């Protein structure tokens, strides 16, 4: 009967200290409390300690495996589990495994995973180099270590996980004796669709679940029913604010059917909780499910918080207000959770204004307690369940609860077994939900991954618990202890986003999308910012001449301008232009064509440009360097201006690569003419003015708009001092030609040009991973941008697989209106290039295999494309759009590949993804691209973090955005002064 | 530039050495700038996160 | 100093980022008669020091002095397949700088000479 | 060949030779102890003496 709450909204990440400055006093317990407490956890400690067979951190521990390590033997163990004939297990382990063929056996384990047919009599030469994670552990341990480890490999996967090719093979496999009930709730394997067909498989397996749990859910009340655990990302291919609309109009049935499903079983369903981006989205999903009339009489439904989340005690608000509104009763999972690193990371890359999670351990331990307390007075209308393996933690709910009715715990199996047998034989009212992981192997390695992590932490309690180095007193320490004092919330050794490049520069600000009222700030903001776009008229070969002139004569004056007042203009106009971000990012929209985060991005990078090159230009042009010498006399070594230099830019980054040059330029003291590309004048035009307002004279910066005739008259003329190009590869020779035919000084020419940029991926790479960073690298800015991939080589084991999830991805992303925030892809940039694009799309449509051709709306759009080459030779040029090409090869031939490669003549970026470090390092040692990028996309190059700039065709050099650009700019003088007249 | 001395005879490491203008390109022999110049830059960034 | 080790370069938290200097290729070095040896040593051993292999033009006038300062180069390590003597007129250095495959020139001599080299360069594709 | 020892005695002289037995199966510089601990590498115990030396007037322990 009370109101439906408003959709969720609450701050993102406010500030640590205040929250603890409320968490610490209200932790407070009676000395008589904290010794039932302390009773308690040490039982429960001492049951863990009493040491059974064991878990994946007693295995990590006992062979000081890292995660990687760890990984690679579970995956062979699953792998050899699933082979019919155990002594033909026994055979491949004591024979083969160990003595030879390290790379091949992790290569073709991990490939089972996908293609099982993959995995099935090799000949092992002896003297083998010990390569490879596998190679590389045998080495360390010994080959009959390396056995025992994947023995014990065996029995964890054996015992802890239900698996299958299929849903239906693990389902059978995880079933009971007979008309009995499961012992067990099912963790769901299933997370991320990356493609329409994934989201099916999904929902599909969760209604075959639901069907086997039902069958076998014996026949008392709730709480005393089998649970399923479901996670939205599964269940949708853009499960992401920026898709909210279609979202909420196709998840939402999706999730509905599902929960009606385990309703009619009358089971617990839970919606498992994700990254911190995906919080509001997933309560507006949730929300909108419960409230469907069918869901009515079923107390089963819920979700799970995650209480290392600041958020996490308004969520509980929304929870029950939700509760209240549609008169149901729900069970709620309380957790720490699962992604700390990953919610560190992003907010770092993503430049925002703090963390979603607590980044102190004690911190989310006092949350999760607080919590704990909130959800208990919330019975009974909330069925509380505290998922957790702290012994503490436990020991610490069980008091505050008072009793032991209306809630229970739950853990993951192979984790907290002692604890809660324990815990059971201390209090016989005590409940606990033990969940196992069911799935399929194609879906095993994202969820290993996640799992170790936490079982390899040193932070753990479960890693500690294991450690007997810890003393028990140790374990038991409470958390407002270790915290002490409000201020101390924070971690010390994390630095705030705005921080991460401190003391040298500060860092641009960027946006939460996941954060609705930040992204309604941002769109409204950019939306008030209006342009007509007046066209600009273009330069006279005269007046480009004038600017020449008046450049050389303004050249003077700026060159003996003081560096540090250089640098204070660059880092006022980084200022100017994070403080009116909406306007450009209005006009990189309209003008450039850019969705709204390549857009910010952009201007993120403009504003970065200028910060770290005023402070490169301050350390280079602050002072001379002293150079020893004899005594009675000084020798110093300076960089001065080299005299006007001309800056050519081109549309893609018509904002940022236009100002990384001038200012760079600007910064060694000379004073510049530039020439924007001809599509993208008015942002050109809008930075240069802004440039002025920050403090360069209007005497040492000139902007000269026109075609390539006019940037052609700036680079012919005799005195100029030197040329900043980035653009075509054939421009560049041009240019360079009419340099080298003057009679005058030979200048410097600096040019970053295309690249026809690969990917290697082999198949320990994780296919969904894959697919992310190849659709992220081609497709993205409608693969505009120099970094972009152009070829993709995949292991012949995995093609099919990495290759329709590559397609089902590209499919699912939006081609249109840029302004439009659910855009993934926007227009090319004119008509010139999109029939360019079209007549390769034609050819390619003759002589290869099409995967895929996306729809395009009219106007120009080019969709992303891919097609499959016999060899890479049928790729011979850089092609400027959301154009995938595609080569799979066998894993003997990688030789070949790299001759491919290297065949171009170009070198900008390059992608490899594996898990096999010794390959990894073998491909950097061999290329000479510029950059390479390593289990991750190849694109978004970051100021100061990835200098970026490739060689052969692709470049010159130096890098921009790195330490050696500036010098590039200026020139060096020595002065030798006898000084022995002085004395 | 040299001043109250000869103009001969520049010492490595002392007298970085060159010009420019019709002189040269620089980077000047015998000085912090020369080696760079026949070198290339190579970033090599790696997805740690796995790890840890 | 610069070619010893990888300059680690800040970041997020999850991610290195390292940045290296790597040979370019096949350096050719042209060397004026004027400082026979200091010159061409000089010019030479910082494309080996770099991770370049050379090929080494000295001027006609001192090319005994080249080749007595590569037999040098050699026994004091610099490997037989890193580094090349070739001997001749303008006409050779000319071949040498229009060789497709070199990856840099080094250079020390006369403003027109450089010129002329210079559009050579420029002249490939 | 190898020949194995068993020690053998009474009660009353276990103490002090358990004592001299414990001090070297829980010295960290102890081959057994390091091969036991999976931390340190195969080639790590394979050190030659020689090369830990290397010079002759770094003979003595310098602490
Ligand atoms: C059945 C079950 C279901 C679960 N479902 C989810 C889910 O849907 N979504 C989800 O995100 N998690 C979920 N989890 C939680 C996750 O998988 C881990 O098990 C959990 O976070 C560990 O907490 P702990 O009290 O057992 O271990 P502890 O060792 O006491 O705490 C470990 C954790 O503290 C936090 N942490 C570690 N370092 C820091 C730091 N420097 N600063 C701040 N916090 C830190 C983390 O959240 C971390 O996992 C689930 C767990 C179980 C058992
Ligand atoms: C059957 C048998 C009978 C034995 N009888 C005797 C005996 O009668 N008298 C006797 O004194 N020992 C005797 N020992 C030796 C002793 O008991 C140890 O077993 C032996 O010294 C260990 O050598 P190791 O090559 O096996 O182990 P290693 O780990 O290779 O070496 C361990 C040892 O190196 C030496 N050492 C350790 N640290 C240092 C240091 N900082 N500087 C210099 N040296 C160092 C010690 O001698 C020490 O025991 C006997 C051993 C066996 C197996
Ligand atoms: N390596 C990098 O960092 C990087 C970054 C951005 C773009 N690019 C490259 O730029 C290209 C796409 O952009 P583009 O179409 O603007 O490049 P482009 O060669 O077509 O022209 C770019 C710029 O040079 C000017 N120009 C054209 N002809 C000229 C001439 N004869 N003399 C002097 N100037 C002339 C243009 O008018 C313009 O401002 C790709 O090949 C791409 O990879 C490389
Ligand atoms: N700035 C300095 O550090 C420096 C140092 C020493 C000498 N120099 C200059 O060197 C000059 C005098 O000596 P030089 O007579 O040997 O110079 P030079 O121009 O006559 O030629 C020198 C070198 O280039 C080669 N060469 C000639 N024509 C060539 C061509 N068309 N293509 C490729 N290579 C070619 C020669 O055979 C020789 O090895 C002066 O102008 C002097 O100042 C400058």
């Amino acid at each position: 009967m009370p109101n439906i709450p408003p959709p969720f909204t609450a701050p993102y990440a406010p500030d640590d200290a205040e929250i603890a400055a409320r968490l610490l006093p209200a932790s407070h317990l009676s000395p008589p409390q904290e010794a039932r407490i302390h009773r308690t956890a040490t039982r429960l400690i001492e049951a863990i300690r009493k040491r059974r067979l064991g878990g994946v951190e007693d295995m990590l521990r006992e062979f000081a495996l890292s995660t990687k390590e760890g990984l690679a033997l579970m995956v062979l163990a699953e792998a050899l589990l699933r082979v019919p004939d155990a002594r033909t297990a026994d055979q491949f382990i004591e024979d083969k495994l160990g003595e030879g063929d390290f790379i091949h056996h992790e290569t073709k384990s991990t490939a089972f995973l996908v293609n099982a047919s993959a995995w099935a009599a090799r000949v092992i030469q002896p003297g083998e180099t010990p390569d490879g994670t596998i190679g590389r552990l045998v080495k360390r341990l010994g080959a009959p270590a390396v056995r025992t480890a994947t023995r014990q490999a065996m029995r964890l996967m054996g015992n802890h996980f239900v698996l299958g090719e299929t849903i239906e093979q693990a389902l059978e496999r995880g079933k009971p004796r007979s008309g009995q009930k499961t012992r067990y709730s099912f963790d769901m394997l299933g997370e991320g669709a990356r493609t329409a067909a994934d989201a099916r498989r999904y929902f599909d397996a969760y209604a075959s679940a639901i069907e086997t749990i039902g069958k076998a859910a014996g026949n008392h009340a709730l709480p005393d029913r089998p649970g399923i655990s479901v996670k939205l990302s599964a269940l949708h291919p853009r499960f992401e604010a920026i898709s909210r609309a279609r979202v909420m109009v196709e998840l939402v049935p999706q999730l509905l059917d599902l929960a009606q499903r385990a309703k009619a079983h009358d089971l617990n369903f839970t919606v498992d909780a994700e990254e911190a981006d995906r919080l509001e989205l997933s309560l507006d999903v949730i929300a909108a499910t419960l409230a469907d009339p069918s869901l009515k009489g079923w107390d089963g439904f819920g979700l799970a918080i995650q209480a290392y989340q600041k958020r996490a005690s308004a969520v509980i608000d929304y929870v029950d207000a939700l509760a209240r509104a549609h008169d149901r009763k729900l069970m709620v999972r309380l957790v720490k959770g699962a992604y700390w690193d990953t919610e560190i990371k992003r907010a770092q890359e993503r430049g925002l204004d703090g963390y979603p999670v607590f980044t102190r351990k004690a911190m989310t331990d006092l949350n999760y307690v607080a919590c704990a307390s909130k959800l208990l007075a919330l019975r009974p209308r909330i069925f509380p369940q505290f998922a957790t393996h702290n012994a503490l933690t436990v020991a610490t709910v069980l008091e505050m609860a008072e009793g032991s009715s209306g809630f229970e715990f739950q853990r993951l199996h192979g984790m907290g077994e002692a604890l809660y047998e324990q815990l059971a034989k201390d209090h016989a009212d005590i409940a606990y939900r033990t969940y196992a992981p069911v799935g399929s192997h194609r879906d095993l390695l994202a969820y290993l991954v996640r799992r170790l992590l936490e079982n390899g932490a040193n932070s753990s309690f479960v890693a500690q618990a294991a450690d007997y180095r810890v003393p028990v007193p140790a374990l038991l320490q409470r958390p407002a202890d270790a915290i002490v004092r409000p201020q101390a919330a924070a971690h010390p050794r994390i630095p705030l986003p705005c921080d991460l490049f401190a003391p040298e520069r500060r860092n641009s600000r960027g946006v939460e999308f996941g954060a609705r009222t930040a992204l309604d700030q941002l769109l409204t903001d950019v939306k008030a910012e209006t342009g007509d776009l007046k066209p600009i008229a273009d330069a006279t070969p005269d007046q480009a001449h004038a600017a020449v002139a008046a450049a050389r004569a303004g050249f003077a004056g700026w060159s003996r301008t003081p560096a540090g007042i250089r640098a204070a203009a660059l880092e006022q106009a980084a200022h100017l232009l994070e403080s009116r971000s909406a306007h450009f990012i209005a006009l990189l929209q309209r003008e450039g064509g850019k969705t709204l985060d390549d857009a910010l991005s952009e201007l993120r990078e403009a504003a970065d440009f200028c910060r770290y090159y005023a402070a490169q230009g301050r350390k280079l042009f602050g002072s001379e360097t002293a150079m020893p010498g004899p005594t009675g006399e000084s020798n110093a070594l300076t960089m001065r201006g080299r005299g006007v230099f001309v800056a050519i830019s081109p549309w893609n980054f018509p904002l940022a690569i236009f100002l990384g040059q001038v200012t760079a330029a600007l910064m060694a003291g000379n004073s510049v003419v530039a020439k924007p590309a001809e599509q993208t004048p008015r942002i050109a035009r809008e930075a240069v003015a802004l440039l002025h307002e920050a403090g360069i004279p209007k005497s040492a910066l000139y902007l000269v708009t026109g075609d390539g005739r006019i940037g052609a008259a700036l680079t012919a003329h005799p005195d100029i001092a030197g040329v900043v190009f980035t653009g075509s590869t054939e421009v560049a020779r041009s240019i360079n030609r009419a340099l080298a035919a003057k009679d005058g000084p030979i200048v410097p020419l600096i040019a970053e040009t295309g690249g026809i940029n690969a990917m290697i991926a082999d198949a320990t790479a994780l296919p969904e991973q894959v697919a992310d960073d190849v659709v992220t690298s081609a497709f993205r800015s409608a693969g505009q941008r120099c970094s972009a991939l152009r070829l993709l080589f995949v292991q012949e084991d995995v093609a099919d697989r990495m290759i329709e999830m590559v397609a089902g991805a590209a499919r699912e992303l939006k081609i249109g209106d840029p302004s439009d925030v659910a855009t993934h892809v926007g227009p090319v940039i004119d008509v010139e290039a999109k029939q360019r694009l079209d007549a390769h799309i034609a050819r390619m449509k003759t002589e290869a295999r099409l995967h895929f051709a996306g729809p395009a709306p009219e106007g120009c759009f080019v969709a992303p494309h891919i097609f499959e080459l016999t060899e890479a030779g049928q790729l011979t040029e850089e092609v400027f759009g959301p154009i995938l090409h595609v080569v799979r090869y066998r894993p003997e031939n990688l030789e070949r590949v790299l001759r491919a490669i290297e065949r171009t003549g170009y070198g900008l970026t390059l992608g490899v993804h594996s898990r096999i470090d010794d390959s990894i390092e073998a491909i950097i040692d061999r290329v000479q691209v510029g950059n390479i990028y390593v289990n991750r996309n190849m694109i978004g190059a970051v100021v100061g973090v990835q200098p970026f700039g490739g060689n052969g065709l692709s470049g010159t050099g130096p890098k921009a955005g790195g330490p050696h650009y500036l010098a590039r700019f200026a020139t060096e003088q020595t002065v030798t002064i006898n000084t022995a007249a002085a004395g």
